[PDB]
DNA sequence: GTGTCGCCCTT
DNA sequence: ATTCC
DNA sequence: CGGAATAAGGGCGACA
């Protein structure tokens, strides 16, 4: 669609707003379904109908920053929320693979990518800790996955804390415990002598993306995937353990207030942004609490997986 | 090759 | 994404 | 709970 811009309830094929499009441009319907909102400069809108915006870009303008922020319809979001279902699956079914990957690779030299790789995936697939790109850590000082430095790494005898400011200034601490599997190579990956050096110091984002390929994901997906991946547990936990059982909605609002607490962000994007729309309606039908009752985890999560895939296509 | 940019799209 | 409504 | 408002993340291919 032919991008327009916009001036004072008017569109133009120009950014200097010298030549208007007739009054009968159908994108002055789309005016008239949405609000350009006034803290946006140099918008644009593009030139179809109501019906066609619903499914695509309607409109994008600058923000007091200088940031290009874009308005997408209502099936659009619709359709993204529905992926979260295909992608819950597609990461159950490459797991082995990455777990493969790290084991392969978590033996050999600290100064080694390959090494370093697998100790990205492993601090990935256990805390889902967002991607990290030095953009942000620049532009705002935030920290993620790959932007860890030295300094974030507390050593003590019995444990390590990972621990920085992440997205939205939400300040964020991980602990990993001597027993725990991650322990012995991150402990060889920091060097405690240089503070502000990264972590991740033969690493790139190029790198980063060029290593994720081959399991057919983005670094993303594997965080959609352990907020699911940590509802269905604690879900399996509760169903188990709470001795008189909560009512439904009291249930799921407990599983999401449990899971969105391991992930650090809100209950609220938990629920908007991570959770598989499938496996959030099951947890609705009275007639699955009952097929709970008598699974281990993995046969649990296995029918869960199963219920997805016939339930996506 | 690298570090960054610019556009699109997501949380 | 958090906050507010 | 849901959703509006707006801020600031990730993914990917191209530029310097
Ligand atoms: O990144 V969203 O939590």
């Amino acid at each position: 669609m032919r991008a327009l811009f916009y001036k004072d309830g008017k569109l133009f094929t120009d950014n200097n707003f010298l030549n208007p499009v007739s009054d009968n441009n159908p994108a002055y319907e789309v005016l008239q379904h949405v609000k350009i909102p006034t803290h946006l400069t140099d918008v644009v809108v593009y030139g179809q109908t109501w019906e066609e915006a619903l499914t695509r870009l309607i409109f994008v303008g600058s923000d007091s920053k200088g940031r290009r922020q874009y308005f997408y319809g209502k099936m659009h979001v619709q359709n993204r929320n529905a992926k979260r279902d295909r992608i819950f699956v597609r990461v159950y079914n490459v797991m082995k693979r990455i777990n493969s990957f790290i084991n392969k690779n978590i033996k050999k030299s600290s100064t080694d990518s390959n090494y370093q790789l697998a100790v990205f995936m492993l601090m990935e697939t256990m805390f889902f800790i967002r991607f990290g790109k030095m953009k942000y850590l620049k532009e705002n000082e935030t920290v993620g996955l790959l932007t860890l430095k030295n300094k974030h790494i507390e050593i003590s005898p019995d444990k390590i804390v990972i621990k920085f400011v992440g997205k939205d200034k939400v300040s964020h601490e991980f602990v990993v415990h001597k027993s725990n599997r991650l322990y012995k190579p991150l402990l060889k990956l920091t060097d405690d002598s240089s503070p502000e050096e990264f972590l991740f110091n033969k690493l790139s984002e190029r790198k980063v993306y060029e290593s994720i390929k081959q399991f057919g994901i983005r670094i993303k997906d594997l965080r959609t995937y352990g907020v699911n991946y940590t509802f269905l547990y604690n879900f399996w936990t509760n169903v188990k353990s709470i001795s008189p059982l909560p009512s439904p909605k009291k249930l799921i609002a407990l599983t999401i207030k449990q899971t969105a607490e391991v992930v650090g962000h809100t209950p609220s994007i938990s629920k908007r942004a991570y959770m598989a729309t499938t496996i959030l309606e099951m947890v609705k039908d009275k007639n699955f609490l009952d097929v709970v009752s008598k699974t281990t985890f993995d046969e649990f999560l296995s029918i869960v997986v199963d219920h997805v895939k016939s339930s996506t296509d």
